[PDB]
């Protein structure tokens, strides 16, 4: 995340850092033992960490828990990052609490201008690079279908959304890929991509949830 703050630790309960020796990506805990994130971030041997705020330091509140299986969308194209949607089944369940909760799924798609929360252990620089290692979030409104695609000829399909600041200067990152956009209490994006970080009119693109709550809802129940 490129200029946004520090959340404090555990105020962001349904993040997750997903692990295979280091963090790699983020993810979004939508119950007891699934995470939603991004298909780019497919690897094999996962690691799912919950109730994280320093990813480098064991702090008290953390549950560590193995995948047992990931489901990238059966639509996902890693050319064109159309379909940008993975579950991920942990091998048991995790203990909900205060600091380790589930994010609700959409019931209706978010418009333009609603404002949002994003999230993640991304770059926080825009030239350089550096990594923190707290939880880093960032207020953000969705943009207009029309902005995003001026801002991205050609590139912007029907389940994906712009959001953050055309003027720049505030944006999600590299490691920040497969992390939450929630707006009013419901995970309505997952960190996708860009064109670099926090430049000017090269806002962030997030797949866009309230698409794939049937497909979540029906793959989770048959999994
Ligand atoms: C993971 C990620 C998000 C973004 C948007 N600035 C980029 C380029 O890479
Ligand atoms: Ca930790």
């Amino acid at each position: 995340i490129v200029g946004g703050y520090t959340c404090g630790a555990n105020t962001v309960p349904y993040q997750v850092s997903l692990n295979s020796g280091y963090h790699f990506c983020g993810g979004s805990l939508i119950n007891s033992q699934w995470v939603v994130s991004a298909a780019h971030c497919y690897k094999s041997g996962i690691q799912v960490r919950l109730g994280e705020d320093n990813i480098n330091v064991v702090e008290g509140n953390e549950q560590f828990i193995s995948a047992s299986k990931s489901i990238v969308h059966p639509s996902y194209n890693s050319n064109t990052l159309n379909n940008d949607i993975m579950l991920i089944k942990l091998k048991s369940a995790a203990s909900l609490n205060s600091r380790v909760a589930s994010i609700s799924l959409p019931t209706s798609c978010a418009s333009a201008g609603t404002q949002c929360l994003i999230s993640g252990w991304g770059n926080t620089k825009s030239s350089g690079t550096s990594y923190p290692d707290v939880l880093k979030c960032l207020k953000a409104p969705i943009l207009s279908d029309s902005s995003c695609k001026s801002a991205y000829p050609g590139q912007i399909t029907s389940n994906m959304f712009c959001a953050g600041y055309l003027e720049g200067g505030k944006d999600s990152c590299q490691g920040d890929s497969g992390g939450p956009v929630v707006c009013s209490g419901k995970l309505q994006g997952i960190v996708s991509w860009g064109s670099g970080c926090a430049q000017k009119n090269k806002p962030g693109v997030y797949t866009k949830v309230c698409n794939y709550v049937s497909w979540i809802k029906q793959t989770i129940a048959s999994n």
